[PDB]
DNA sequence: AGTAACCAATAAATGGTATTTAAAATGCAAATTATCAGGCGTACCCTCTTTGCGAATTCGCGGCAGCGG
């Protein structure tokens, strides 16, 4: 778990610039934001 | 080119009380097809950057605030 959050709070900023190419009147920027966290989450998980 | 209403008679005058008839039709709940609605996954590399620009030169008033003897 601790490795892990390392990744995770290392990569917030690719998520903010995916999200930022989405951002064009949508949901809200922050929704978006945690949405992709939830994803890179899940990548981190994934990634081998 | 012929009177009767005498007293029986005849069943026809009804519109009313029902267990039937089974055929139909009318509904009823299954089988059985189509199609819609979710979940997962994607391996070159990419890393705070976008915003609101201002519910827009109001104004007058009040009061809850920080500095100050």
């Amino acid at each position: 778990r601790r490795a892990k959050k390392e990744m995770v709070e290392a990569n917030l900023r690719l998520v903010i610039s995916i999200a930022k190419k989405y951002t064009n009147r949508g949901l809200q920027f922050l929704d978006l934001i945690q949405e992709g966290n939830i994803g890179l989450m899940k990548a981190v998980d994934k990634f081998e």
